[PDB]
């Protein structure tokens, strides 16, 4: 029965089985959001910084917090739990980059025109560029300013997370199919929870799962910022964890 409500034109909304499941994932995001007052602490970063190194230094800092969001959100999901310590890894190396992207484009402030790093510091898309990551800055710049429309909610944004964690496609992935099963379960559970919500934007999930691929291009990007980095004459200034994820 579910192309079905589709070829009558009605949109599901979630079920038991489902609501559950967002509860389950929407508290996660909400117990690893420290949220009510980003927009309050955020502390405007010298513009003199990153006109890089210097401003380099910063993010590196304030980063492994940033990291661990991610990694504390994934903890709480059972489906997360049932899988093996190596794909455990796999996904969160995956999948990092991209959450931490979202945290950064969900906190853009389209006024002082800046996104707010770890809840704590504010920054130009020029001084995230001149920090070392290059043209990402301008996609997760970019990618805020869009979703300044798509006005997501604590669910949205943590099944959002919970779709780029269960990707399927990471290479050494062990438990594959189970992964996706995972992984579909989310999108549905996705989608429903949007139909529940019926924003006023025609496309909605087609919209939506279009910056689900942004998303992993800017992962995919970051990827190859984090090449150009580690040159730079490298060592020093680049956190253990922050070394660990990306390798
Ligand atoms: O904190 C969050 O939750 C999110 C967050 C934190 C930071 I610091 C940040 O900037 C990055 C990211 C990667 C990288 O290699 C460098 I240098 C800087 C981004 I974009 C997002």
């Amino acid at each position: 029965m579910e192309e079905l409500q589709k070829s009558i034109g009605h949109k599901p909304e979630p079920t038991d089985e489902e609501w559950e499941l967002i509860k389950t994932v929407t508290e996660a995001h909400v117990a690893t959001n420290a949220g009510s007052h980003w927009k309050q602490k955020r502390k405007f970063l010298p513009d003199d910084i990153g006109q890089d190194l210097e401003a380099f230094s910063h993010f590196t800092k304030i980063i492994t917090p940033a990291i661990t969001r991610v990694v504390d959100f994934a903890k709480k999901l059972p489906m997360f739990c049932e899988l093996p310590c190596e794909d455990q890894i796999i996904l969160l190396k995956g999948c990092c980059m991209e959450i931490m992207s979202l945290h950064a484009a969900v906190r853009y402030d389209p006024e002082s025109e800046t996104l707010t790093l770890n809840g704590e510091m504010a920054v130009t898309r020029g001084q995230l560029k001149n920090g070392g990551l290059g043209v990402v800055s301008d996609a997760i710049f970019d990618l805020g300013m869009s979703l300044s429309s798509f006005n997501l909610d604590d669910t949205e944004v943590a099944l959002l997370q919970a779709v780029l964690l269960m990707s399927s496609d990471r290479p050494g992935l062990a438990c594959v199919e189970r992964i996706e099963k995972y992984q579909d379960s989310f999108l549905l559970a996705f989608e429903h929870y949007i139909n529940y919500r019926k924003h006023h934007v025609t496309h909605f999930w087609p919209k939506l799962l279009m910056k689900v691929t942004d998303l992993r291009m800017i992962g995919a990007c970051h990827a190859s910022r984090f090449l150009h980095m580690k040159v730079e004459c490298p060592t020093e200034l680049f956190p253990p964890l922050f070394l660990e994820v990306f390798e």
